[PDB]
Formats: structure tokens, C-alpha cells, sequence
């Protein structure tokens, strides 16, 4: 029953400047810890550097709000 | 192990305009649901009506962010 935690991850991610939706989220329990992988949408006209910064901001925001997450990998794809 | 959920309640409550800290929070599981009772601080110079509105706003904010809560009673006390 991972809906509640995944809902929290998505909402946290979406509240970060530059996030155009969560394209993909795979979360799994490793013991009582969550390890996750996420792909966010970003403006196709952002620079690669900006997209990297937005990914780092999502990582901080999400990990800050969901204490059980012990690994979170965030990548980005162009989204209009 | 109610720390994580109680931390979430407190943080949610504090982010509501007019909340001057959480003075008291008693939360308990009833099955897999949380029932809670909270006292917030408010400006002593707010009206009784305003304090009521702030309590209602905390109730909405908290219940909106913590899905397992099925009852939340919020009251207010003067805090400088």
C-alpha cells in the first residue's frame, strides 16, 4: 500500500519551481526505508544546468518532507 | 511510534496564518486511523471569531495533508 507515500512524493515534487509534472515514479521499500527513482517534466527551453538544479531542488524538497526516503534519484525530460 | 505523524501535524499546523505554535497535541490510533486533539497559540488581540477561523483553517490544512486523520479537534489559547 504505497499509494499514500507515492502521493506525498508527487505532491512534494510538484510544488518545486520548474517541475512540469512527475512523469515517472518507482518507489520500493528496502526494510522500512523507501528507495525511489523519479523523472520530472521541465520546460524544453530550460538549460541542461537549470534542469539539473530543478532535479536537485526536488530531491531536497521530497527528502525533506518524506523522512522514510533514504535514496531518491531525480532526472528530467522535456515537457510542453 | 507516533513521532513521524505528530511531526507532520505540528508542521502543517504551524504553516497556517495566525498560528503561534502548537501548545498541545494528543494523537492516538483508532484502528489504522488517527484521532487527535490540538491547542494552538494565537495573538491575544485576535477576536474570538478570528481564533475560531484560524482553528478551522488548521483543521482543514492538517486533515488535507495527513490522510489517516479521521477526527481533529482544534482549540486556541492566547500566546504572546
Amino acid at each position: 500500500h504505497m499509494e499514500a507515500v507515492q502521493n506525498r512524493i508527487v505532491e512534494a515534487a510538484e510544488r518545486v519551481p520548474g517541475v512540469r509534472g512527475v512523469i515517472h515514479l518507482r518507489a520500493r521499500y528496502v526494510g522500512q526505508d523507501i528507495w525511489a527513482n523519479m523523472i520530472i517534466g521541465v520546460d524544453p527551453e530550460n538549460t541542461v544546468e537549470q534542469a539539473h538544479e530543478i532535479c536537485e531542488a526536488v530531491q531536497a524538497a521530497v527528502c525533506g518532507k518524506i523522512r522514510r526516503i533514504e535514496s531518491l534519484h531525480v532526472s528530467a525530460e522535456a515537457r510542453e
